[PDB]
């Protein structure tokens, strides 16, 4: 039986992928780049803050100074951080709180495998910190999604092999990261975005321990 579940945060635990989208779109438009729509944003889900900004700059073949690049990433983050201040336990996605409870009762480890420096703040806002056996610090890994490092690090933090872990993700980059870690991915979203080659569910209510067992079998 799998011995750990490795959670992405944004778009898996709560609807903060939507806020990341709105914040990046606002930033892009401030600098005259208009191609950040929902379709393009699929390339920004799961991607580090700096890689995300660079994808936006590249989309328009735009070059900025190092000083401007730093200011832009900070600006988007500051807006995003304002956006999430009222996140509460009511914003936890359906199924997630119960999954966390059921996993603990069955002695299955729980780790966060998020790119986000805002991860600890968000888990606190949602009263979820106490469910997590570990939070992998995204600043510690040498490479971010789609590299597998963050999922490998989450599994290590809870003493479980990636091959005996399930990873939960809403993003193209994150699914690739889970695959290359050795963990089993279960995506949440549209197979049109996430592929027809892995198990995908339409919403997080489907993330039950029963179903995770169904899939693992
Ligand atoms: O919250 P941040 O900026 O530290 C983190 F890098 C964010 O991670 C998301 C995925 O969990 C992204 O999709 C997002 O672009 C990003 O800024
Ligand atoms: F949506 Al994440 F790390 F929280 F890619
Ligand atoms: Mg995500």
């Amino acid at each position: 039986m799998f011995k750990a579940v490795l959670f992405d945060l944004d778009g898996v635990i709560t609807d903060t992928a939507e806020y990341h989208f709105r914040a990046w779109k606002a930033l892009a438009e401030e600098i005259g780049i208009n191609g950040v729509d929902r379709q393009f944003n699929e390339q920004l889900k799961g991607v580090s803050r700096e890689d995300s900004l660079q994808k936006i700059l590249d989309l328009a073949d735009k070059k900025v100074s190092a000083e401007e690049f730093k200011e832009l990433a900070k600006r988007k983050n500051d807006n995003y951080v304002k956006m999430i201040q009222d996140v509460s336990p009511a914003d936890v996605y359906p199924g997630i709180l119960q999954l966390l409870k059921d996993l603990r009762s069955n002695k299955i480890k729980i780790a966060l495998a998020s790119a986000s420096k805002n991860g600890p703040f968000l888990l606190e806002r949602m009263n979820l910190t106490g469910y997590f056996d570990a939070i992998a610090d995204p600043a510690e890994v040498a490479a971010s999604k789609p590299a597998p490092d963050i999922f490998i690090a989450a599994a290590h933090a809870v003493g479980v092999a990636p091959s005996e872990s399930i990873g939960l993700e809403d993003s193209q980059a994150g699914i690739q990261a889970i695959k290359d870690s050795g963990a089993l991915p279960i995506g949440v979203g549209r197979p049109e975005d996430l592929g027809d080659d892995i198990v995908i569910v339409p919403d997080t209510s489907h993330y039950t321990l029963e179903f995770l067992k169904e899939v693992w079998l």
